[PDB]
Order: structure tokens, then sequence, then C-alpha cells
């Protein structure tokens, strides 16, 4: 009945606990100490962090709980607008954009994006083929180059050309700096932050200007590509009969870049980390890649046949889900788990890394990397594995992310042997997402042509 | 390109090769002679037996192959109906029952079945504790008593009371005789037909009566029957009807009892033939089972016992084959073209003897092979089938077998007093016929 709570700081209550550069990992340690639920209080804010499948499966009851905009999402909304990820379910533009965009993100829709994904994947492979002896790979950096260029190409047929640059495209610099300012605001307004504010508005203008120009350029030409922008310029919501307006389309494009690039590149980086730390898994995954990817360019159907590669990605998502939490609110008065009464509007946070370590679901070996857990998807209980959120507010880009990640990891395993030449010590950097900072490897080419 | 084929008998093609009392072992000997794939022809039937991990890993591609009802499963369907094991993947009742029954067969669901499993396991231990000096144990007979009573209790709260009987419960007599008739038809009668129909009515009547009794009672138990009476398929929103529920309960008894008792019998056989392995498993049992009654969590900690069971399943998988058909035209192993509908048989005991996977010591019993599942190549170990048509009772069988074997190793030392010579009887399943041991109690109370 009584709910545990971490240590407090006088008037600031629990808020200073978030004044750390690894807040998700700090919250995981608190969940280890306090259990399946703990209260987190701040000035004018109260929330509850859930860690057990028992309680999270109730929180995922859409008849009782809806998606809440966390403080992080509220700050991101200042440039993501009423895009899909930062809009309330009851806002007209959520259901409208959801209905219009759901078919463009289906598994069948990945057939149309496949060629553009291969374009960037081949650039990644060619970069590593052209490395000199004893040179190494900066894994999260190159994975971020890939995912960002892939969403740029599939999103609105724009080439950031990250593999031609040391310093990223100005749009990316502003987006990254905008996300940093939004996240820094959480653990933070005195007059000294006036420089942060002016820079924040400058970065927002950079993002809007480029995206608005591309939309305007596309409308003035009438050209039709295989990208999401063409789909949004021609799509109509069956319910309202309306299309997305130019402003919301911009917010959707910004959202795809934010919500998609860093989560997906982290997944690829974590997957390669776990593969080089578990050579038996790497051998098993590389064997499948060699057997399935028999052509110089992988086909869509071949990517679907990379079952074990997909198992590797799911197990990487189990241990380190790169979008590590989502927020919910109680639609009405209700009782959670038969002992925690909640009032209408009360907030809940789902700590996904803790859910994925619930020993009552996964057994005692929760910390071991074993893709064989996902050998048969039916053995996974309901709401035990939630790397892509829940219900109608689940990740719309799930099939996009998993197809890109399966394609790229498969090509990496086909074309190179990998060496953990530094015996890299896992150090997880936290931004809006999670990534293994400083993860480096050496790649020895198998000399297989593209 | 050209596919090997065993010796033929004129118009009957390969069919007389199955007119033997050990057909699986005969097929293993053919695979030893002909290799990883051979064609098997009969009047109006063509199938292909696969034995190598190289080809079977392709056959397990669910985008290219689906479960086929072998001739044996088709005959079992005459009393198992459209239960999970004898239904086609495209039948509405398969996916419906699959969605409904999957949560009640999960690892988490074993926590709720554990107490009933302990109930029967304690009866087995007490039977052996009460044997007189120089009396011996008939191993497959007692293991079948245990597994059959365990599924009766966990399945629908029914006590066959096999440890109170010499002659089995009348339902079991009809079930065994029905399975015998189905298998004899493969290698094959008005008396057989009338008897076959008599046994089907016996099985249906008892199961249907228990269902009606449960519905007429309204009581809620921790058994599979309760889950099926209240469960709804999330997809269609529909529950299983009473007739299909009958086929499911009949299926659990058929598909579960003899496969699991065979696993226990083969496991004990291999342990008494390998005293160093037996000592290792017995040491683990004593260290883990520190309470008079094993807990669910303690069974999960019997790691080496579980490896013993997996290695027993490697050498003698008690469900020794399954059948597949090609969903479309496809090429197997880059040299064997197959047309849509072409049938494949997976010879599991031969797959598990692939030296390219397990090394040269394939015939040696070494549970250490299973220390790391990640070191085992894909689709090399398939004692429970494949994919969405894999054994739904896998966690049930392994939990029961780990619990019972663990208690056996804790409470008794075992003697191979006859120096038993392995003789594998073939029914729907495999078992070591005539396997007997002596048990000397360690005098540890329950
Ligand atoms: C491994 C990669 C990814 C992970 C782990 C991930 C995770 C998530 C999670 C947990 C949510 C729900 C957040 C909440 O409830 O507040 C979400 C929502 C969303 N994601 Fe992803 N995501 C990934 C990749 C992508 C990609 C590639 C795209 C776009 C191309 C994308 C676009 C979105 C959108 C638009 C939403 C909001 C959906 C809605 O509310 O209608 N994500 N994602
Ligand atoms: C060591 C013991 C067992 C072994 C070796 C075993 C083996 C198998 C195999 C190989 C299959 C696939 C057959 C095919 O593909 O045609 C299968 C399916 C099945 N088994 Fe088991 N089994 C065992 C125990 C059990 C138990 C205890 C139960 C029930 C409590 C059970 C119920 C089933 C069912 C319902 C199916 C069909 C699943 C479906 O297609 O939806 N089995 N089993």
């Amino acid at each position: 009945k009584e709910m545990p709570q971490p240590k407090t700081f006088g008037e600031l209550k629990n808020l200073p606990l978030l004044n750390t550069d690894k807040p998700v990992q700090a919250l995981m340690k608190i969940a280890d100490e306090l259990g399946e639920i703990f209260k987190f209080e701040a000035p004018g804010r109260v929330t509850r962090y859930l860690s057990s499948q028992r309680l999270i499966k109730e929180a995922c009851d859409e008849s009782r709980f809806d998606k809440n905009l966390s403080q992080a999402l509220k700050f991101v909304r200042d440039f993501a607008g009423d895009g899909l990820a930062t809009s309330w379910t009851h806002e007209k533009n959520w259901k409208k954009a959801h209905n219009i965009l759901l078919p463009s993100f289906s598994q069948q829709a990945m057939k149309g994006y496949h060629a553009m994904m291969v374009d960037i994947a081949v650039q990644l492979v060619q970069k590593w083929e052209r490395l000199n002896a004893d040179e190494h790979i900066e894994v999260p950096e190159d994975m971020t180059r890939l995912t960002l260029d892939t969403i740029g190409l599939c999103g609105f047929n724009y080439r950031f050309n990250s593999f031609y640059r040391d310093q990223p495209h100005p749009f990316i610099t502003s987006m990254v700096r905008a996300l940093d300012e939004a996240m820094n605001k959480l653990q933070r307004d005195d007059p000294a932050y006036d420089e942060n504010k002016r820079q924040f508005q400058e970065d927002i203008k950079v993002m809007n200007d480029l995206v608005d120009k591309i939309i305007a350029d596309r409308k003035a030409s009438g050209e039709q590509s295989d990208d999401l922008l063409t789909h949004m310029l021609n799509g109509k919501d069956p319910e309202t009969g309306e299309p997305l307006d130019d402003e919301n389309i911009r917010y959707q494009i910004i959202t795809f870049l934010i919500a998609g690039h860093e989560t997906t590149s982290g997944l690829l980086s974590f997957a390669l980390y776990f593969l080089v730390k578990n050579p038996h898994v790497l051998q098993k995954a590389a064997e499948e890649a060699a057997r399935v990817l028999v052509d110089p360019v992988p086909s869509y159907k071949q990517v679907k046949q990379l079952k074990y590669v997909g198992m590797v990605l799911n197990e990487a998502l189990r241990l380190w889900p790169t979008a590590p939490a989502f927020s919910l609110y109680a639609k009405e008065d209700t009782v959670l788990g038969g002992e925690y009464p909640l009032e209408k509007g009360d907030e809940l946070m789902v700590l996904i890394p803790q859910l994925h370590r619930d020993k009552t679901i996964w057994g005692d070996d929760v910390e071991e990397f074993r893709p064989e857990r996902f050998e048969n998807p039916s053995a996974i209980p309901q709401h035990a594995f939630k790397p892509f959120g829940n219900g109608q507010r689940a990740c719309i880009g799930q099939q996009f992310a998993l197809h890109e990640a399966t394609l790229v990891l498969g090509m990496m395993l086909k074309h190179f042997d990998f060496e953990d030449h530094t015996n890299y010590e896992l150090d997880i950097k936290e931004t809006l997402t999670l990534k293994p900072e400083g993860f480096v490897v050496k790649a020895k080419s198998k000399k297989i042509p593209l």
C-alpha cells in the first residue's frame, strides 16, 4: 500500500537525483533497491516509476491509461510540434496523421524503402572496406551517419551525405543541439540561461527553414518519389477527409529524424557490442548472413530471412532499449495492482530496461545476452517486451527500424570479421536515447564484392 | 541432383521396408547407408527423409515449408480430431486453440501446475521407498504411470490413480489400443475397425462427461480445462467449443504422456550407464533440493539435470519425426528442386547424430554439450519440432521431467542390476523396453 521513494533533498525532494549525466541508469539502480514501483517527487511534480511486468501490463490497459507527454516530450514539442510523438491522443492532428501515415510504415511499405536503405548501407560498407590497416571504426558515430542519412532519404529524398563529412550537416548540428537543450532543461531558470534560449530559437529556425524549403520545393515541382513526403502531400485521412497541412508535415519530418535516427543507431551499436562480446553468437549470426545474403545487393525478401539476426536485435533491445521509457496517465480513478490507488490524471513512467530484467518473466539469467530467448516469439508473455511502446501509441517506425537494422547488421556480418581490439568497457551515454559511448572495433574485410 | 533411394519391391516400391517392428531405427540405418536425404516411394505416396543439419535448417524455414500431417498423424486425427497436434495450420481451430492455450503452457504457468506435479512425483518416490529388498523397478512402466497421472491432474483435475493399479484406467486401455491400431495401419480387419470405433467412443464419453461435470459444477481449478472453458481467442474473440476442447484434452494425453515417460526412461538408462554423469547429477540434486518438497524455483536451478534431459533428447528424441510440405516451388540445398506440395520427413534421431555439428563422439552421452545454447548451430537440436508448430507442451514436459528426475536422484542410488541391453520399442514414440533397475533408498524423508 505504502509506496517507496528514493532519497530527498529538502525542498527539491527527489529532483536533484536527475542532476546526473546518466539518469536512466540511476533510475534503474533505484528500481533495483526499491522494487517494482517507487514514487518520484519534485516541485510541482509527482510521478511513479514502474519496473515489473505485473504492474506495467495494467498500465498498458488502454481503457484505463493513455499516453502522457513527459516533461522531456513537452520540451521536445517546442520543435517537434504536434507531430506524432509529441501530440496528445485527443488532439485532432494525432489521429489524423496516424491514419494517414500508418500504411506508409507497414511491413509491406518497407518494400518501397528498401532500395534507399541499401543505398546508404552500401556507403557504410564501402567506408569500412576503404579503411587502412590497423585503422578502427567509431561504431555509434558511423551508425548515426547511416540511420540519419537513411531517414533523410526515405523521409523526404534529401541526402545529408554524412559519409562525406566530419562536421555534420548544419541541420543535424542544430537538431542535436536542440535535443541537448531540451534534455538539459530537465535537470535544470536564472538569467544566465539567456544564451541557451537564443541558441535554442536559432536551432529551431535552422530546422524549420530547411524542412519548409524542401516541402515548398517539392510542391512547386510536383515530383513523385518513394518517400514519406510524397505520401503526406497526397494522403487524406479517411476519417476527417483532410490531408496534413504543410506545417504538420514539417513537424512529422522533424519527428522522424528525432524519433528514428538515435534509437536505431543505438540499437545497431548495442548489437555489435554484444556480438563482439559473445563470439558464439557472432559466429551463428555471421553464418546466417553468409547463407542468406547470396547476392551482391540484399533483396527485401532476403532481409526477412535473417531470422537469427532479428533475434540478435531483439535481445539487444531487451537489455538496452534505446527509447528507455514512456509516460502514461490514468484516464479515471483506478487501483493499480490491487494496492496502489490512483486518481484521474495521475502519472506513471514505464522503465523499459527494468521491465526487460523482470526475473519473474525472463528467469534468473536476465543480464546474459542470449538471442535464443527469441527463437520462438510465442514464448514471450504479454507486455513483457516493450521496446517500441504500447498500443495505438506504439512506435509507428518499428518495421522501418527493424528492417534497416536487420539489413545493415546482415551486410556488416557478411562482409567483415570484427575484433574488439580495445576490450571495450561498456559506457552508456545518455541523451534523449542510450548508446555505448566510445565503442570502437577493427573490421577485417572478407573481400566479398558488392 | 539425383536423390538416393533404398531397395524396392516391385510394384510396392519401398513400402515393405516399413513392415518391421522398429521402423524408425530401420530408417536411421537407411540414412546411414544413403546419407542426408533419400526418397521413399509407396503406392500413391512420395516423401523425402532428411537427416543433416545442412538441409533441415532449410526445411525449418516457415516461409518455405509448413507442417504436414504425416500418414501417422492422419490416422491419429480419427480420435485426436482437430486438436492442436493433428490440425492443419490453416484450420481455424488451430490458430484459435494456439492463441488460447499458449499462456497456460508458458514457463510462468508451470508455477501453478507445480503442486499437482509434486503430488504425483511424491507417489512415485513413496512407491519406490516401499519396495522390499531385492525387488526391482520397471522403469518405463512407472514413468508412464507418473506422466499419465500428471497430465490427468494438471489437464482436467482427474486422478487416473495409476499407482493404485496393475491394469490401467479403461480410458488408457482404449487410448493405447487406438494408437496401436493407427500405427499398424501404416505398415498394414473388420474386428480391428469395430474395436477402433469402440475405443474412440470410450475416450469421447469420459472426456465429454468430465467437461459437462465441470460446466455443471461451475468450479474453478488450476487445470487446463478451466482455462479452455473461460478463455477467448484474442483474434476472433471466440472461445473453443466443447467438441474441440475434447480433442485438446485427448491430445494432451496422447502427445504428452509417452514422449515424457520415454524421456525419463532414456534419461535414467543413460545415467546408470554413465556413472560419472549420474554422480554429477546426483550431487546437484542434493545441493539444490534442500527441502522435503522441491519448489518451482529449485527445479529451475537443476541446471545439470536439465542438460541430462537435453542430451537424452539428443540421442533418442521420443517424438522421432515430423512432416513438412513445400508452400511453393523451391530448391533444397541448392541441388534438390521441390514442387509446391512436395513432402519432407525430418528424421530427428539422425539429425542429432550429425558429426559436422556434434563432433565424432555423437554416440557418447555427454550433457556438457548443452552448457551454452548459443554454441549450438541453428536447427541442429529439434526434439520439440519447429516454429509455430513446435511442441506447446515443451515447458510442461521439461518441468515435470526435471522435477521427477531431480527427486529420483536425491532419494535413491540406482543399480543396473541386470546389465540391461538397450532394446527400443517403437509405438507412436520410443522407449527402452524391459529397462529395469534396483533402487537403494538414501532414507531422506519427504
Ligand atoms: C530501434 C529503434 C526505435 C525504438 C526503440 C523506438 C521506440 C519508440 C517508443 C518506445 C515509442 C513510444 C514512446 C511513447 O510512448 O512516448 C515510439 C514512438 C514513435 N516512434 Fe519510435 N522507435 C524507434 C525507431 C523509430 C523510427 C525509425 C521512426 C520513424 C521513421 C520512429 C518514429 C516514431 C513515432 C512517430 C512515434 C510516435 C507514434 C505515435 O504516438 O503515434 N521511431 N518509438
Ligand atoms: C519429452 C516430451 C515431448 C516431446 C519430445 C514432444 C515432441 C513434440 C514434437 C516433435 C512436436 C511437433 C510434431 C509435429 O511437428 O508434427 C510436438 C507437438 C505438440 N506437442 Fe509435444 N512433446 C512432448 C511433450 C508434450 C506434452 C507434455 C504436451 C502437453 C501437455 C505436448 C503437446 C503437444 C501439442 C499440443 C503439440 C502440437 C502443437 C501445435 O501444433 O500447435 N507435448 N511435440
